[PDB]
């Protein structure tokens, strides 16, 4: 029953930072699997 | 020229590894940057 205008902001500012929480995690995967793969040269 | 084919493979593998952290660095930095942004409305 909140307003729409605030439950719209507070909806679309969540999911901004679950995205970039995403991309940090996938981006540290990759960092990781590079690193290992690198070090098996 | 005395390499064999597998450390060729590994050094593709390396190489396209290298590539996908560095498109997910970038792709980071601008969900982070439009987190900011939307945060701003907060």
């Amino acid at each position: 029953h909140m307003r729409a205008e605030e439950r719209e902001r507070l909806a679309e500012v969540e999911a901004a930072l679950e995205k970039q929480r995403q991309l940090a995690e996938a981006h540290a995967q990759a960092k990781a699997q590079a690193e290992r793969e690198a070090k098996e040269l």
